């Protein structure tokens, strides 16, 4: 029993990681092939001011860039940006490229980041993606390019990228598409988040896995329908619940619906009365669905 | 800039993990050269029972073993036990075998838990070493033989492997001599943990990783002496102070003392009642000092 926050094995993802340098600016990279993708902001002149991207490319020096994993040596062949990221063609092919895809997350979606310092991964811890496209992480100065990952059906996904932290804190990135999550601009100005929603789906597995671990005393016989919850939860920051289906093995197992557990949420939202739940004193969003059932059956 | 409970990469530590399955027991293993280490139960007839361990040994055929992982298939040689932990000798050499050492951690310490289901591994994440001998992790059927590890100035040290959980959800294991923490037997009856004692290093890290996320409320300018303070500890369960050199960089750094951090942890257990430090409801004893520079500051990695 028990329920941590976890991150899926990183190991096939650290070969992967290079350190990038150009100027005084120093981040992260991902190798694949003969290709390395970094955040493009490595080649401003100054992060600390509004930066015309377009003027930087068209004057970049490609042997002004420092590229290394340990002591193999990559020199850039070409530069060109993919949305808010570099592509660099190098003159070596990653002999240690694992077979990847590419995708995005959504919100309430979890997913691991391997934290990386000016070149050498230090760190992995799992996150989920919030309604406004941010992660509530651990990133400093020497940490873009830090990258996210997920582990799916035996094959390996890149998903995020590390560009930027909003002045509420939370963490910023983009997938390897060079689209930023929520759309927010690789610059140095004032950018603010709209109000958080509360995954829903993710309050119920945390929920569920409340009474796997034989903690019951919040839950009751009495349900709430779909259509009820969803119009509260439209008034109360909650997302809307579109299926029961994600939760069918937990349901069964348990014996609960998720009718019983919505019903819970709306009350449990007026506050716990001083208790705690698997030790949080509030609702907790951060565990999917999936990352209950792995953790408590092993699947 | 955020704070969150991590651990070290494992890719060094994956390729140590198989399955070791004996009877109707599944679990993990940590190969090592020609050596396989795991939990002794595996070889148990009955594991919700007493075990008389060193008759069920004699009984064992090393032929019924089943040790793999993908694509390779390890033969059990010979075995023996040492402490809570059988020894197996296997026919195969493994060839991504780390440079390693062995080690024991103490209460108030981090390190690294990969948890592994019957041979796979499947997640890591960051624990604490409890001042019972214990963890709160998440552990069940199938992860015995799960191992811990920290990374220490270039160097692998294996310094945990898992065994049991007791009646409150604690969980226990061994260091990699067999020698189980905290005294635990490798047996289903039930056990105590006795009362946990906070770690104070690692609340003073907390608090001073908070003032440096800009969350300030919970502190004044007052302060209270070591030896006061640890006078209160002793009755309060948390460990004595011996002193203040691990926090000189952190005190420069944010303008608090660990004096005036240790008046806010005894205001502070009373409650926080309704407030949070960096999301926090109360007092977490998670974070060494160490842990707290590295992600604020990025360099100490090991
Ligand atoms: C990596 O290059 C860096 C990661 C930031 C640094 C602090 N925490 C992070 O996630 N990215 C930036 O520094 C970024 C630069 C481009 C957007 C031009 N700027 C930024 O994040 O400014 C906000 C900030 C900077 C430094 C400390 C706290 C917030
Ligand atoms: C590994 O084989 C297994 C891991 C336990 C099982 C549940 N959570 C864990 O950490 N170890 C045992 O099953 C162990 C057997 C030996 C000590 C003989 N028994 C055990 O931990 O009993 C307590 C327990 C069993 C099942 C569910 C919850 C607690």
């Amino acid at each position: 029993s028990g329920l941590r926050k976890m991150a899926q094995p990183s190991g096939v993802v650290e070969p992967c990681i290079v350190r990038v340098a150009y100027g005084n600016n120093v981040l992260n990279g991902l190798w694949l092939g003969d290709e390395v993708i970094c955040p493009r902001h490595v080649i401003a002149s100054d992060t600390s001011r509004v930066i015309n991207y377009e003027n930087e490319l068209s004057s970049v020096r490609l042997h002004n860039f420092s590229i290394a994993k340990n002591n193999v040596f990559l020199g850039v062949v070409s530069a060109k940006y993919k949305g808010v990221n570099l592509v660099l063609k190098v003159n070596q092919v990653n002999p240690n490229t694992p077979e990847h895809k590419f995708k995005s997350v959504r919100p309430g979606e979890s997913f691991n980041i391997l934290a990386c310092y000016e070149g050498c991964p230090g760190s992995v811890y799992g996150v989920n993606m919030r309604s406004q496209g941010t992660i509530k992480g651990s990133f400093i100065a020497g940490t873009c390019g830090s990258v996210g990952y997920v582990l799916e059906n035996g094959t390996l996904y890149f998903v995020y990228m590390h560009h930027l932290e909003l002045g509420n804190g939370s963490h910023v990135g983009s997938n390897l598409e060079g689209e930023m999550y929520g759309g927010y601009e690789d610059q140095p100005s004032m950018q603010l988040e709209g109000t958080n929603v509360m995954s829903s789906d993710n309050v119920v597995a945390f929920l569920y896995a409340a009474l796997i671990n034989g903690e019951r005393w919040f839950v009751t016989n009495t349900s709430m329908t779909l259509e009820s919850y969803n119009s509260w939860a439209k008034t109360n920051s909650f997302t809307e619940i579109v299926s029961t289906d994600a939760f069918n093995m937990l349901a069964a197992k348990t014996g609960y619906s998720v009718e019983k557990l919505l019903e819970c949420i709306v009350r449990l939202n007026k506050g716990f009365g001083g208790r705690t739940i698997l030790s949080y004193g509030s609702l907790c969003d951060e565990f999917t669905p999936i990352e209950v059932i792995r953790q408590m059956y092993g699947v």
